[PDB]
RNA sequence: UUCACAUUGCCCAAGUCU
RNA sequence: AAAUGUGAA
């Protein structure tokens, strides 16, 4: 449970394909460099404070210490230099100045950059952390200094183009950089990227942004409080400057004219016309609260600018994310050129602290060859059994039957949109539409709705529903008809999911007073699965050598609450497949602790799921194959600590000695490599991407562990994510072919669809389920109540009620 | 709430002071 | 999931 397995072999599936991935080489000296510990009193202050500190540091005793040895500084305690300094190591503290500070300079170590040489042969085994860290501080010392630093990544003010979304905000354009070991060389992963931030302008002309003025005036009026209430929830918490910056607490809510303060009581605008000689234009506007909401301090809106580029966290509205998206989206070949052209303007070569280090930078990006796996046959049902053949990751249902499809005898409509937008006759035409393509797909919809009834409200869901529980013998499922967005449908899933156990299928207003058959074809995909059907199997005998014994292939996933949130739970959410295809799954769902990806409760959906195979195929897994979503490389060693132990307690615990191997895959789709086509005529669509199946396991990918990129998917719109996969234990000893035609296949069972979706269909379903989990959980986020809430049904348990 | 693909929001990362 | 866009038998 501690160390990866090594990379078995290459693959060699697939005809080949010219990519060029984001990645930069880079040339590293064989020579040693030297880490320093620093301590700064107070500590408490920001990173880029200091960055500042060591900065003026460096400058000043140039004649005693540093001195043409150019450090980094990694923001904290960490500060590297490529030739030694004078230390014994005998510590020295420096007093420092700053437009007052005590600095602490000792010695730690030589790192070792020709052992990270070895490492990246197949002659040191691991891989050195500390190593490829220091060689990131280097790479991100200036552009830390330079721009403003998000993550890994760097954004800044637009070189004379402005980018305005409104509310005072803009988009900043910036880049992500990181460095990264490889087959082949140390790596610069660069990618382009924007975001949101708040416009440096004065806070009278956010107050305008914000509340949709032309020019204030109209007007002098102190406002509303509609203006008070949203300018202040728009510029709270913000910072705002005068040489002297302060952080936004509140707004007051009398005028600068009369908001008064003890110095006896003195009001705002007399208080600047005595001591500070100015006149309000604008007294009649309240006064920013500032710095400790407790104490007290005021200034007026028209001596004061926001700050310098804060990333706003908060929320972008529904135009200003209308703006980003118009503004950001390119494709493939549009993004390969401005990461180029970004990597040719920044010159990494000429930056004195790389040049310290003796680092270059290759301008190019990387020349890898993928191979394109080729995609498995679709079998389908019916008469004829037909077999569909995947074309660039796409096929359809058209002449096709559901290999088993579910016959509907008996359903129900209800129906709460307003009569007067949704008539019995759009619910007649909509249902023979659906009836004729159902038929076609091979599920029959043999009767008219035994029940058919219009409704509104959310209180009339759960009588409706319990009625029709009680009323209709064999009911296989409730039609819902929704207009537009609603919280009658989180109702809806809250009654069928956890509190009758009923079989239920939404569909917006607007899809039933016009169908199309592909829209109608896709909903028959979700009905038949909902009822127990299934929709295609993978080719048999297209399958790999995995199949001939029984094998079990869970999907884990965990989704955690959005920006800001501090109370709500993360959701982790397990599925395992029921059967040999692999094609029916079935869910787990656990609430746990506030952003923690380790699956806390895995050991009992391992169980769970492992119980409900044996009763569904009545065989025992000999093999457990682990598609874990999300964890990132940091994580990985915690998560495969607790998580693969966890399986093995699961196996343990049900029978002694039931060991079946294990297969732990990290699965993921949002990181920053990207690949494109070098010769344009292999370009697919539109958006110019990388055909689906295409496959890269050498030169980008890691010098001794078991990777792989995979994008599985057509590239619809923008510049294909490449799913990678990382490989973090493996009993059943895959070979790279193997294991990698196993994922792309599993990329085509996701009923969902007629296509091959980006991972595979056991980690989507985790997805899903974990959001439906999310779903019932709305408005509701002790323990104990919320695992309640998520809880499915005793008759919802064994379904996929997540499709 | 027909569906996939993209951008964002989600562990690690970052961000946090006078 | 949600906002926003591209698409589809
Ligand atoms: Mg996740
Ligand atoms: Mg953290
Ligand atoms: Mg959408």
């Amino acid at each position: 449970a501690f160390k990866p397995p090594p990379r078995p072999d290459f693959g060699t599936s697939g005809r080949t394909i010219k990519l060029q991935a984001n990645f930069f080489e880079m040339d590293i000296p064989k020579i040693d460099i030297y880490h320093y510990e620093l301590d700064i009193k107070p500590e408490k202050c920001p990173r880029r404070v200091n960055r500042e500190i060591v900065e003026h540091m460096v400058q000043h005793f140039k004649t005693q210490i540093f001195g043409d040895r150019k450090p980094v500084f990694d923001g904290r305690k960490n500060l590297y230099t490529a030739m030694p300094l004078p230390i014994g190591r005998d510590k020295v503290e420096l007093e420092v100045t700053l437009p007052i500070f005590k600095v602490s300079i000792k010695w730690v170590s030589c790192v070792s950059l020709q052992a990270l040489h070895d490492a990246l042969s197949g002659r040191l085994p691991s891989v050195p952390f500390e190593t490829i860290q220091a060689l990131d501080v280097v790479m991100r010392h200036l552009p830390s200094m330079r721009y403003t630093p998000v993550g890994r990544s760097f954004f800044t003010a637009s070189e004379g183009c402005s980018n305005p979304l409104g509310g005072g905000r803009e988009v900043w354009f910036g880049f992500h950089q990181s460095v990264r070991p490889s087959l082949w060389k140390m790596m610069l992963n660069i990618d382009v990227s924007a975001t949101a931030f708040y416009k440096a302008q004065p806070v009278i002309e956010f107050v305008c942004e914000v509340l949709d003025f032309k020019s204030i005036e109209e007007q002098q009026k102190p406002l509303t409080d509609s203006q008070r209430v949203k300018f202040t929830k728009e510029i709270k918490g913000l910072k705002v400057e005068i040489k002297r910056k302060y952080r936004v607490c509140n707004v007051t809510r009398r005028p600068a004219s009369h908001q008064t303060f003890p110095l006896v009581e003195c009001t705002v605008a007399q208080y600047f016309k005595d001591r500070h000689k100015l006149v309000l234009r604008y007294p009649h506007l309240p006064c920013l609260q500032v710095g400790q909401e407790q104490k007290h301090t005021y200034l007026p809106l028209e001596v004061c600018n926001i700050v310098a580029g804060q990333r706003c966290i908060k929320k972008l509205t529904d135009n200003q994310t209308s703006t980003m998206i118009r503004a950001t989206a390119r494709s493939a070949p549009d993004r390969q050129e401005e990461i180029s052209k970004l990597m040719r303007s920044a010159d990494f070569n000429t930056d004195p602290y790389v040049r310290e280090f003796g680092i270059m930078v290759k301008d190019e990006m990387t020349d890898v060859t993928g191979r394109v796996l080729q995609p498995p046959s679709i079998l389908y049902g019916g008469r004829n059994k037909a077999i569909a053949t995947p074309v660039q990751g796409v096929w359809d249902m058209r002449n096709k039957q559901f290999h088993t499809g579910i016959e509907i005898k008996v359903w129900a409509i209800a129906c709460f949109a307003p009569q007067r937008q949704c008539t019995e006759v759009h619910l007649k035409s909509f249902t023979e539409q659906l009836r004729k393509i159902s038929r076609d797909a091979g599920m029959p919809i043999q009767g008219q709705p035994c029940f058919c009834k219009y409704a509104q409200g959310a209180d009339s869901v759960e009588p409706m529903f319990r009625h029709l529980k009680n009323t209709y013998a064999g009911l296989q499922l409730v039609v819902v008809i929704l207009p537009g967005k609603t919280p009658v449908y989180a109702e809806v899933k809250r009654v069928g999911d956890t509190v009758l156990g009923m079989a239920t299928q939404c569909v917006q207003m607007k899809n039933v007073q016009r169908t199309t058959p592909q829209t109608l074809s896709n909903l028959c995909l979700k009905i038949n699965v909902k009822l127990g059907g299934v929709n295609n199997i993978l080719l048999p005998q297209g399958r790999p050598p995995v199949f001939q014994q029984p094998v079990i292939f869970l999907g884990a996933d965990v989704t955690h609450p959005p920006a800001g949130d501090g109370k709500k739970p993360s959701i982790a959410a397990v599925v395992g497949s029921m059967d040999a295809h692999p094609n029916r799954y079935c869910a787990t769902v656990r609430v746990q602790q506030h952003r923690q990806e380790i699956i806390q409760d895995l050991a009992a959906m391992v169980r769970e799921l492992l119980i409900q195979f044996y009763k569904s195929t009545r065989f025992k897994p000999t093999r457990i194959i682990f598609y874990r979503d999300g964890v990132s490389e940091g994580q990985f060693q915690q998560v495969l600590h607790h998580e693969l132990l966890a399986i093995r307690e699961a196996c343990i615990k049900l029978e002694k000695d039931y060991q079946p191997g294990i297969t732990f895959i990290v699965v993921q789709k949002r990181h920053h490599t990207r690949l494109f086509c070098t010769d344009k005529n292999e370009r697919v669509g539109k958006s110019g991407n990388i055909p689906a199946g295409t496959t890269v396991d050498t030169k980008i990918t890691h010098p001794t562990e078991f990777d792989f990129y995979l994008c599985s998917h057509a590239g619809i719109q923008g510049t294909s994510r490449p799913s990678h996969y990382h490989v973090l234990w493996d009993d059943n000893r895959f070979s790279s072919d193997e294991l990698q035609i196993l994922t792309y296949q599993l990329c085509h069972t996701y009923v969902r669809c007629t296509r091959s979706v980006s991972i595979p269909a056991p980690a989507y379903y985790a997805h899903l389920v974990a959001f439906r989990a999310r779903y019932h959980l709305v408005d509701k986020e002790d323990h104990q109540a919320l695992a309640k809430a998520v809880q499915v049904h005793q008759d919802t348990l064994r379904t996929m009620y997540f499709a």
